[PDB]
């Protein structure tokens, strides 16, 4: 009770140092998924709303937990940093974004300053955003730091398993879901009708299965078809599609968040991500397969790998998200923290690469 | 006994019962045998190579996959490879030819004239092998359920594939974990890597193309880029617009009966009725809602029957029969199986109409 109220104000900075909070964990730093979700359920009211009993509840997620492996980049901090973006991303307040209200949510930790500001948590149901919020906690469970292409190449079981599409995404989803309709303790859903819950299944496995970057650049068309077109509307919140691709585009955004962070964030992470390439290439090169691009320890070229990355996936998909005025922000124009961030060190690298 | 078999085959009515019947004690083998003999007739063994100990031995395994149930068994496997078989082999009416990168021509018939063309002409042989190798392995098993039930009862296959194209998925995925889990099964050993990997994707978009959830999606597709009157129709020399049609193609196999002699659509219509009244009766016993037209005692035959004629085989066929893709002949142009679907249409509009 003296923890929480520490933890809620920290992570209510959208740099929020987590680095720090896995430290002070030490020991215990392997339960921090499972602390963050239900500080943040708590916050938002979730558990109040859907009467999640704690015990199943925290019996569970400290089983997702452990499905996540001691990897660089795709372990339960990565799981706990996406869902801490996707929760900021849609309580914290929006400029100019219609507020609008079946239970909403309301972050106990900020009320939107005026009506001149939204929340998405005024305009998506309370069942969606926490799937939203229990897809991001699954989303690279049990990963085993590899990629797609590595998998498909080698015909992994997995890979075969999943006839090549979406390998590791239909797997994370597959087996999390697995786990929680492996025994009764998990079940802190038992207060969702057979409809509610089939539903919110739904919604986490489409949420999952959107966080496979192969799709990128379909889902980057539909979702600026729909919300950033001159001569339509933008996104009809009352329409079950438009909110479902606004979560997909959301969560899509929080699983690449570093470079629209503080330079202390945006550079761990890219240590982590370039540690497990490089275990890859260490794995390609003894199997005698080509090494994939920047997985080669002995010739980073991280210059390049950032730039491009920043260029070609994360740039676009902010600007999309921008564009259609979902991002939190202040009037003035309007500033956006993490679209600054995002070009502040797109500036950074495009000069590291040019010298 | 070959050339016995290929001039049944060569009627688009083949009466496969006599022959399952005539194989009486070696019925069981009945996939393997046509595979082969149609592989013979398209010159698919010269042209890839192919040594028929490994071919046989893997297909004599796709075979025993297929279970002892009413419909989705080796009999339905077969009678949709003939189908794919007949519709890319026999002549076209006003059908272009262009190449009769290798290409088939059915030893059992030429065009007629100049005035006919082959999909064998246009669709090269790497992509036509897919399609009847995928036309094998579409069912392989087929566990006697639909998708809906899988999904319902929250069966692993159902939760492994997070409820998208269940046994669609299995089909393949365990199908191609047969052909990889030992060397005596890999009759393609004469592709290289890129043209096996090509191959493989081919396969599975064929045999995931076979889930009707999907049936009006492909329809749509399908229209836009054929039957298009402002746009110019199939480019033969694209990708793309290749799978489309083969895909559109197996759609059509999958359920050919309705475009079958009233005697065929009836024997297969006795089979998938006796594989509902099984699901209904396990429904029954779960204590769940029995499907529609799944209560043996209350069979709805002529509703189940027309509804699917009318919304499902109707439009597909006449999609493909305004693309002028339909084997038929000249007079007009008499297409055979559009007379057996109109005739059959009427007879079941007729018992729903007056009985
Ligand atoms: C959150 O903070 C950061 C996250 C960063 C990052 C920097 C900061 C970064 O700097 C260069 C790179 C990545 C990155 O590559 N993540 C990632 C990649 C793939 C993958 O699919 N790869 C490499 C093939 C591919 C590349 C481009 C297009 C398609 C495929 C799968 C997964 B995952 O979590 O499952 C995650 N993430
Ligand atoms: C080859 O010749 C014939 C084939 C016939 C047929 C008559 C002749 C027939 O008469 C009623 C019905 C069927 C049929 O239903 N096949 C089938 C259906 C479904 C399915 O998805 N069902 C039942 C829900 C559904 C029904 C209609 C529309 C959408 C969904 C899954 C699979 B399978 O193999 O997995 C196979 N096939
Ligand atoms: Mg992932
Ligand atoms: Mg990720
Ligand atoms: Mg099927
Ligand atoms: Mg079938």
């Amino acid at each position: 009770v003296e923890e929480y109220d520490s933890l809620i104000e920290k992570m209510s900075n959208w740099n929020f140092p987590i680095f720090e909070l896995v430290e002070k964990m030490g020991e215990d730093s392997g339960r921090i998924l499972s602390q963050v979700m239900y500080t943040l359920f708590q916050d938002t009211g979730l558990l109040e709303i859907f009467k999640i009993p704690t015990q199943q509840f925290m019996n569970y997620f400290r089983a997702l937990e452990n499905g996540y492996r001691d990897i660089p980049y795709h372990n339960r901090i990565h799981a706990t940093d996406v869902l801490h973006a996707v929760w900021y991303l849609t309580t914290r307040p929006v400029p100019g974004l219609q507020q609008i209200h079946i239970a909403y949510i309301s972050s106990k930790s900020c009320s939107n300053p005026d009506e001149s500001y939204g929340c998405l948590s005024s305009n998506i149901p309370a069942l969606e955003l926490m799937a939203l919020y229990v897809a991001a906690a699954m989303h690279d469970y049990d990963h085993p730091g590899r990629t797609n292409e590595f998998l498909v190449a080698t015909n992994a079981p997995q890979a075969v398993l999943y006839n090549d599409r979406s390998v590791l995404e239909n797997h994370h989803a597959a087996s999390a879901w697995n786990l929680y309709l492996s025994r009764p303790e998990y079940n802190f859903l038992l207060h969702l009708d057979h409809v509610e819950f089939e539903r919110f299944r739904f919604l986490v496995i489409e949420a999952i299965l959107a966080t496979d970057l192969k799709k990128h650049f379909d889902f980057l068309a539909e979702f600026n078809a729909k919300a950033n077109d001159v001569n339509s509307n933008g996104i009809e919140w009352s329409n079950e599609n438009d909110r479902l691709l606004v979560c997909q585009v959301c969560i899509k955004l929080a699983d690449i968040n570093g470079p629209a962070k503080v330079r202390d964030l945006h550079l761990k992470w890219t240590e982590g991500i370039v540690n497990e390439f490089y275990e890859q290439g260490d794995e390609e090169a003894n199997l005698g397969l080509p090494i994939s691009p920047f997985m080669d320890r002995s010739d980073p070229q991280l210059a390049k790998l950032q730039e491009s990355f920043i260029t070609h996936i994360v740039g676009p998909l902010c600007n999309s998200y921008d564009a259609a005025g979902l991002l939190p922000g202040q009037w003035l124009r309007i500033f956006c923290q993490l679209m600054h961030h995002l070009t502040e060190n797109h500036k950074i690298w495009k000069e590291n690469l040019y010298f």
